[PDB]
């Protein structure tokens, strides 16, 4: 609602974490933000376009990120509108995006079953929060999740061009009805969560990596399912299949998916990937 305003001089730019057509993302030090933390690290999203439509869309977005407050939703600290670029201040997630983290902690040390379940459960938690507010993410993927201190996994949205097919759609994460009709609901977000589970248990591999964007559309629209990852116990694959029901009305709700994952996270199945 009422967006926090950070003074430009309170932001000290330390390095560039990445960029896009939108502008740049920086690692920065931020003064007078949190109590007892005189200086703290943050990630700063800087917008290239400073036009009236760009300023209005920014305020809309900043107000929305201000409402979204949860343990597994990336923290929004405020804005800086002291000229171009317009700056959005978020918490710094030291391990970067979940996809990169998964791959870099894959068997290619490696994350064990319990760690994978914790990751999965944390993403499910953030989604229960979003589903509660009737908020549709539309782009749930491990590349839009972030990992901070203590393997704390939170959901974000960066806005990985190989993951989208031309409007640029993340088809491999999309259920049949979103590919065909461009309709995004909590039920399609559930489908995406199931693909996010597959990604977790493949250590960030691309769903349908053997196939091209146009071949993957055929797979999904013909009801062809992603195979059970070798590191995935059958109990979790059961959860993925429930997320992938062809009919949106027949997919499990995220609250249920979370409950089953939270249960598995506390008492993990005795499963060794090496045996299958
Ligand atoms: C990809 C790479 C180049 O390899 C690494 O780039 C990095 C590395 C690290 C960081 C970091 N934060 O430490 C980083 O920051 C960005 C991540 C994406 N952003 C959001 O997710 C904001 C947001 C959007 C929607 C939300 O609400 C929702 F979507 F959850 F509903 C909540 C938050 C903005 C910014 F935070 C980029
Ligand atoms: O971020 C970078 N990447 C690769 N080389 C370099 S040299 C300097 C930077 C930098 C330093 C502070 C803010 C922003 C950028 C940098």
């Amino acid at each position: 609602a009422c967006v926090h305003h950070i003074k430009r001089r309170d932001i000290v730019l330390k390095w560039e974490l990445g960029e896009g057509a939108f502008g740049k993302v920086f690692l920065a030090e931020c003064h007078n933000l949190l109590p007892e933390q005189d200086k703290m690290l943050v990630a700063v999203k800087a917008l290239k376009e400073a036009s009236e439509s760009a300023r209005q869309d920014f305020q809309r977005e900043a107000e929305l990120l201000t409402m979204l407050q949860h343990q597994h939703i990336v923290r929004f600290f405020g804005v800086c509108t002291e000229g171009r670029p317009l700056l959005m201040v978020f918490e710094y997630m030291r391990h970067g995006d979940l996809n990169r983290f998964l791959r870099s902690h894959g068997p290619d040390g490696p994350l064990g079953l319990g760690q994978l379940l914790a990751v999965a459960s944390q993403v499910a938690a953030g989604m229960v929060y979003l589903a509660g507010l009737h908020f549709v993410h539309r782009d749930l993927a491990t590349r839009n999740c972030l990992v901070g201190q203590g393997l704390v996994v939170k959901i974000g949205d960066f806005g990985y061009s190989t993951d989208y097919y031309r409007t640029m759609l993340p088809i491999r994460w999309m259920p049949p009805e979103s590919i065909l009709y461009r309709k995004f609901t909590t039920e399609s977000d559930v489908w995406s969560f199931g693909v996010v589970l597959w990604e977790i248990f493949t250590y960030g591999k691309q769903p349908w990596y053997q196939l091209s964007n146009t071949e993957a559309i055929d797979c999904i629209t013909q009801g062809r399912e992603l195979e059970r990852p070798r590191a995935c116990p059958p109990e979790v694959y059961a959860i993925m299949r429930g997320c992938w029901q062809r009919e949106p009305q027949q997919r499990h709700s995220i609250k249920d998916v979370h409950a089953r994952l939270q249960a598995l996270a506390q008492a993990p199945p005795v499963y060794l990937d090496v045996l299958g």
